[PDB]
């Protein structure tokens, strides 16, 4: 819903956080979603509940949602991860802060592409379905990246 | 307009009561699996810290302790309505791995772990997991649809 946390999603194995690529206030449609070490406002999501566990997770600064690229019902792994303006099912993701990961509706997670527990800063993300340490996410303060936040807000 | 939910036992869909189906149960009653349906046998959550919050009996605003209020209770401990509230009432609803977990890490489970206890089986705090303790968030109006329990 319109009330949301604001918060940065951390790689637990690296400590590197969700970016769009290139840091902007306004990504264009299709901006690749990349790892990278700084903290600032434009890397800072929201996660919009819509259905029980679903929602989108929103930049905060531009209001685009995270998508599999392409919008496929079923993304294939290795699928990129970028930010659009569209609102739709295909966008739905859960924030699995239990199990510490990112699932999407239709049963793949967010992965580093390459799944190295230590990427370096531009690292692609990918939809993946295999489960290890190196697709680990928390959910924290923009100004305490160790404390967890709710997200389901 | 706080959530308003069933807890359902995946394994045998039953529903979390309070012990005789009160909407004004005393302190220490227990907390019971039982299959009837009605608004006694509500819930809701009221969050305190991130995951962590206090478990609600909807009608009576009694809140889940384990029996005595220790912070690290044994196996076996039961599951009571108390009013009071302090930090030993702490409970997180896991609604990914289909639990209920207290602040010092055992679970909500049927005493004797049964996938079909009878109506009326007591609720008991355990360590272990497996599939006889997970348990579901539901609507009133419809038991099949999930429910986030956390707003």
């Amino acid at each position: 819903g319109s009330h949301m946390a604001t918060f940065l999603i951390k790689h637990k194995a690296s400590g590197k956080f969700l970016h769009p690529k290139g840091g902007s206030s306004n990504p264009a449609n299709d901006t690749n979603l990349v790892l990278h070490s700084d903290i600032h406002e434009r890397m800072y999501f929201q996660f919009d509940v819509v259905d029980e566990r679903w929602g989108y997770i929103k930049h905060a600064a531009s209001g685009k949602i995270v998508h599999p690229l392409g919008g496929k019902a079923d993304p294939p792994n290795e699928t990129k991860l970028v930010l659009h303006q569209d609102r739709h099912d295909r966008a739905l993701f859960a924030m699995d802060f239990f199990n510490d990961n990112i699932i999407h509706k239709a049963g793949k997670y967010v992965h580093p592409k390459g799944g190295s527990t230590n990427p370096p800063n531009e690292t692609l993300t990918v939809m993946h379905g295999d489960k290890h340490g190196a697709m680990e996410f928390i959910f924290v303060s923009p100004k305490n990246k160790d404390k967890r936040v709710l997200v389901y807000v």
